[PDB]
């Protein structure tokens, strides 16, 4: 699929606000995921034991994981669809080391969209959420295609 430059601009505009606090947004996103979809927590051998939202908030390991996720994702969006080199190593570790089903990527997408909506109401109106949703659906699509070539899912 293809995003127009205007949709890309919508996406990189909100993203620039995210980047004012990568660590905070990363915590919010992971916690939102793990609360909504507890089964995802189990994939994280280093976080698996955390029982409550308060423990999550206090974990320096979870905060570090969030920055990683967002830092990686940010590098992809900034490519505006020309993200083939970037997707390859991510698709390989997520399919063959971590074994992350596509379904779980949909879940974190929903969590990203939830947090932007709460923290940036002004820069995340309907048009901007439609564009981020498209950007994330592109990402998921391309990653699903890579999984299949690598021998996972599909
Ligand atoms: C926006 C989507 C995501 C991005 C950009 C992302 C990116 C990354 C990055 C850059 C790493 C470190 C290097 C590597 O192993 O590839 C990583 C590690 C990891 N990711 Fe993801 N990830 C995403 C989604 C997920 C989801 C949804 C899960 C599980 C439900 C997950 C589970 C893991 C695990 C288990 C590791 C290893 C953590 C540790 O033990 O160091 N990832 N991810």
């Amino acid at each position: 699929m293809v995003l127009s430059e205007g949709e890309w601009q919508l996406v990189l505009h909100v993203w620039a606000k995210v980047e004012a606090d990568v660590a905070g947004h990363g915590q919010d996103i992971l916690i939102r995921l793990f609360k909504s979809h507890p089964e995802t927590l189990e994939k994280f051998d280093r976080f698996k034991h955390l029982k409550t939202e308060a423990e999550m908030k206090a974990s320096e390991d979870l905060k570090k994981g969030g920055v990683t996720v967002l830092t990686a994702l940010g590098a992809i969006l900034k490519k505006k669809g020309h993200h083939e080199a970037e997707l390859k190593p991510l698709a390989q570790s997520h399919a063959t080391k971590h074994k992350i089903p596509i379904k779980y990527l949909e879940f974190i997408s929903e969590a990203i969209i939830h947090v932007l909506h709460s923290r940036h109401p002004g820069n995340f109106g309907a048009d901007a959420q439609g564009a981020m949703n498209k950007a994330l659906e592109l990402f998921r699509k391309d990653i699903a295609a890579k999984y299949k070539e690598l021998g996972y899912q599909g």
